[PDB]
């Protein structure tokens, strides 16, 4: 068929200071006992007392899971069920970036369906809404507050399952870039490189629609321009109220369009290694776009031109190899590292690793269709 | 504030035979008895018996109300309260273009918060969430299937009140363009030029994001390019789906950014003399934007370009006027009436027309601010 | 469905001298007796004996039918069907222009069916091919040599009707240009601009494929170049030639892809007035591509590069106007009246002439669908 | 002389589902049993059946020869004529690629003529007109549903011979792109490929007319730009099309155009290797283009434009020059071969493959005319 369906929370809170508003919203949702679903870098910093005390302060009461924990596993959403539920909360408030979200979720969803994570690997496995849920992003590149994505780990297959069931859509979600001022830099450019891959892969996927389209065109070209000024600055407020934009535009792009096989290979080197998702992403990208040049060159040669590249008396050919070349030199200007093995990839590893890209469901969406022996050459090329 | 929010419906549905879902969905909500909202013309082409078995077959009960009149009225309103109370419906669905949304959206607003429907009429001041309610849209141009906006005409006053309130924000929103290959070329073009003016009202708003600015642009590169088509044939399928884009990616814009005294002064017109909405608006665009320019002049110059002017060696300010020569030349191809004095507008309502054009809320976000005079001007202008 | 289809003579021989193999090809399919279809013109000429001498040498029988007018006849057919039963013919062969050629293939389409030419006005409503025909094509401009359309007039409805049957396919064709030379000025530019009339309303066609397109491209490069070098001088050879690849180039294309409002109005306008095709087509011409425009801007603006327009630093708007414009200088430098009124046209009948317009199937594919007043708009436009 | 002509079947049907109609299009000729002549592939893929119920369904008998094989041969000629003797069949249907075409369509020849196949090497060696023949195409090259060229490989001369005869055009061709959803990338680009050196050798050879040119530069534009596109993703239904599309476009032009040096060495390389057509035909293609630019630079200019190559500020020859490096480069994206000998080529089979070479028929409408020793070099330049 030639149908589409475009999915996002109701309610999405944009702006420095949204964060003081979670309480209000909270009590209207109807809720009175809040799972607070954090990391321990962040409870750390205080940032779950500072947000705890809004909630409490509106008639709700909080329990704070500190738990999650960058590349959220089985074991974490598990071991939240449990607090979610020994602890009698009837919501779930997500602080943080997409391990934050994703963990909430997967605990909500699994807290109204029964079953464990695992049985939702897929496209909308689940039968039934998750628990109420508001998500607060402080990280400038996920998108998970607005998605019906949830990135929960296989342990033992050591896989980055991907379960995108539009029973995760969070109930409300809030963007407060006055929370993500904190972020240090490599932190900000790997947030940062997720969202541009999150755009070019909707730009470039199969389910594009106009309305994707537009969103990701204008997450290009606003990272283009703001991102390095985040990472070389992280005061620099235009810069991060920027790039919160441009995050929820990537996120808004890619859950609807679909991703592809940077985010399907992504996942293999990151459940098996517990490496950064965005450094994955950023190393990733160049290969994975020239890979996929040949299938959609009008769009890449587009998409140098989003990121600032003259493209006067060139073909769209030659245009399409600018855009990867600007990727590298902003990889390069953001200090990601060159490939994966300096970082702890193993060949023993590279042909499983392959095999398990081509069953992720974000390769149902790249443009050009592989062979494993292409995979397996992409993740060779990206080792250096 | 730097505070902003973004407003749409959980799930939207796009594409032909979309309609087909109406019933499941409205069964996931877990309602059991719906008012069918449509007007006498949808009823009499047999398209709400058709709803009305989807749904039934889905085991949720269904009870007609056609009698949603262009322009809605209070009346119709106050009549559709009492049918849904008469028959305890427990949701409602609205079939039909954006009379019978606005109808069924003022229905359910009523139903949840009491009152009548004139105590909404201003930004937000309801205080609970409208009945479950589930828009399938069929003209290309209104957007209310993804919108808090529901404009219902006090008779007694002649205004076309606009009630902006997120507790009218539909459950679901269903847009099959296979539902709309039956507007006559007139309705075609009133609808289009309605959504061409929701989205450039949008991009020069002084609620604009980058957000709402990346949907309105698409919507006018979209528009520019496919409702010509659109009204020379009504059977033209790419056309149709376009249109169906550029409609809800500038609803989605109008939403979340604000209109500007185009709607607020074509309230005034349409309630005193019930005229087309999109007439109204289309007659009243070229003198609007022309009073706007020298608020909005870069922005004018770049929907200059978005509507496919050519604007190389000009300066901003003779690139912003071709966009109204631009605007005026396509509102002629569509046989746009010239004036509204042909159309029945009388002079000693003008003083009347501007005065209450002022205390619509789409004025609020007009990015120049008149004083009384030069509404005054603008309606005389609009008489030609 | 997105189904197409592709139709022409199997054996098809082009360039100087080709008519002297007509004899050689008849004998080849196996026919013993033709009816040599022509008109009373090129009998006068000679031109009749000159084919039937090179046919007799190959052993073929040949009949001559010299009774076919401009503008063919219902009565015509008749008489050819008498001829063709009494003089014991098995074949048919058409030299001439387009009159000869609908005329011998509605006497062949009869002598195979049966009934009336009457019956079969409409698309392939036939049952049986017609009987074997070679046509030999001596005017630059019908294609009918190898379509299978067949415009054989109803006297008494004063309507051209158009028989559109792919039973009516030549066996094979001749397109001699030494046959050509010949022509007087005022009939290779009407020949010559209904030809160009085929390349433009098959481009615009909603039948248009990319094989009618490329050869409808062609078709007018070639026209613009050399039509008025045939009109100024009929024995320059290279434009005589060129004229001949350019009409068969149109032929093919308009066969396969539709005409439209030209042909349909020019269609009454030949059945009420006697008018010559091509005098109406070149009048009408402007005034539909200008109702036609809003439908298909960037294809006319691409036909106004294709006549030699300079569109640069052009809206696709102006570009397509400049090609409005290109028609009409071509067709008052080649003497083509300027309007209807002065050839005898008269107002009275532009009601019925606009109804019958609307009944042709050439209507069928033209871009714009039209109302009858805008029809009757057309008429009154090209009157004056 | 200046005479030409123009070959094709008199019925071409496109689009999707067009196969849904051989029975009924068998069932008009008046024919009762067909021989399917198509390859063991398709046949264990189940095609041979699917398309015989269709033929059993309006009352057409059926006979299968799966026996043709790729670069099919005199023995399977023979086998094929033993069948259709034996069944008492009276039609032949082929179904597949370019070898089930010409296997068919030599069994229909010498069914009719009775000599053997190596008799009709060369051009119009024949007497009289084959048996019905539907041809069905499933793959986007050679365009031998529409040629009136069969290539028939002498198992002794170890000679691919080609058989130009009139009296091979089928009776009817269907092009289903549905049909063609189902070749592999390598088959897909080896075939677009074969049609873009027919594309090419048409437009630079000395046979090319306005029509022939028309035909091959669309085909050029459009392999250009979707011959990658469905090479790397075959369920691309608008890929498929407009292959299936392009590989018509570049039959019929070729067809009545000419070859030239590509197919005519290539033709000896598949005689000796059995390597794929069209890879040969790519390996080849840049080095028979370079032999001929100066005859052709020109031509060789503009192909370049049509394959998308920027001439802007060059001189023709510069331009020409890049067409043949945007040829190399489509190679190489697609995996395409460098060389003849990494595949097996023998270096002492050069002056024999030479020497045949310039007595294949395709060769005499090359734009340059060789000598053996040209021949010779240009083989052993593709050799590494
Ligand atoms: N505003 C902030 N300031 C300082 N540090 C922060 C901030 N936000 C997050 N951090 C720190 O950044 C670390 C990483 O947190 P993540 O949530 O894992 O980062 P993110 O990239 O946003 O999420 C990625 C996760 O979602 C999936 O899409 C993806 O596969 C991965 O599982 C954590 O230790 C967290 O404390
Ligand atoms: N697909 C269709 N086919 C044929 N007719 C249709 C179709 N859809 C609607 N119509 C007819 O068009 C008429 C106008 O109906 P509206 O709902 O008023 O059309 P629309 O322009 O979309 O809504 C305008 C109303 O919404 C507000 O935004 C606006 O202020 C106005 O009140 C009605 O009589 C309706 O029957
Ligand atoms: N080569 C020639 N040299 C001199 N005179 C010629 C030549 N060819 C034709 N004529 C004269 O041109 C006159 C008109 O002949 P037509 O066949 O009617 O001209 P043409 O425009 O080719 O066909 C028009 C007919 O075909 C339909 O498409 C169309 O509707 C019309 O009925 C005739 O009197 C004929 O003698
Ligand atoms: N739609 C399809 N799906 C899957 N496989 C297919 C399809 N079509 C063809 N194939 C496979 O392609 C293989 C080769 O078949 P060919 O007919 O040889 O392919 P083609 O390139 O079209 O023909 C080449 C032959 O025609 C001559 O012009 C040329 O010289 C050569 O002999 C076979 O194994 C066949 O099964
Ligand atoms: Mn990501
Ligand atoms: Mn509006
Ligand atoms: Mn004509
Ligand atoms: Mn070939």
């Amino acid at each position: 068929n030639t149908q589409s369906a475009f999915f996002m929370p109701s309610v999405n809170l944009f702006g420095a200071g949204s964060v003081n508003e979670v309480g209000t919203r909270l009590a209207d949702l109807g809720v009175k006992k809040a799972l607070l679903v954090t990391d321990a870098g962040l409870h750390g910093l205080g940032l779950s007392e500072k947000i705890s005390s809004i909630i409490r302060a509106a008639g709700v009461e909080v329990s704070i899971f500190p738990k999650a924990e960058p590349n959220p596993t089985d074991k974490n959403v598990a071991e939240g069920l449990e607090a979610y539920n020994a602890e009698n909360c009837d919501s779930i408030v997500t602080l943080g970036g997409g391990s934050s979200h994703d963990a909430g979720k997967a605990i909500a969803l699994v807290a109204a369906n029964g079953g464990k994570i695992h049985d939702y690997e897929g496209v909308d496995v689940s039968k039934e809404p998750m628990v109420p849920l508001i998500a607060i992003n402080t990280t400038a590149g996920t998108g998970s507050e607005l998605t019906k994505f949830t990135i929960i780990t296989d342990t033992e297959r050591k896989v980055k399952m991907a379960i995108v069931d539009k029973h995760v859509t969070p109930t409300l979600s809030i963007n407060d870039p006055e929370l993500m001022v904190g972020m240090p830099p490599s932190l900000t450019a790997a947030t940062g490189l997720d969202a541009l891959t999150h755009a070019i892969e909707a730009y470039v996927s199969t389910g594009a629609t106009p309305i994707t389209d537009a969103l990701a065109i204008q997450a290009i070209k606003i990272i283009s321009k703001y991102l390095p000024r985040a990472v070389a600055n992280g005061k620099d407020i235009e810069a991060r109220e920027q790039m919160a934009f441009a995050q929820s535009l990537a996120g808004m792009a890619f859950n609807n369009a679909g991703l592809g096989y940077v985010h399907a290979i992504a996942h293999q080197l990151g459940g098996f290694y517990n490496f950064p998702h965005g450094v994955c992403n950023a190393v990733l990208l160049p290969y994975v776009c020239r890979f996929n040049l040949i299938s959609k060159v009008e769009r890449y040669a587009e998409i140098a031109a989003f990121l600032g590249e003259n493209v006067d008396g060139l073909s769209t050919y030659d245009a399409a190899e600018k855009a990867i070349k600007a990727i590298e030199r902003m990889a390069k200007d953001l200090n990601i590292p060159k490939g994966f093995k300096e970082l702890g990839a193993k060949e023993e590893d590279i042909e499983t690793l392959a095999k398990n890209a081509m069953k992720d469901a974000c390769a149902l969406t790249n443009p050009r269709k592989p062979k494993l022996e292409e995979v397996i050459q992409i993740i060779k090329n990206a080792m250096l």
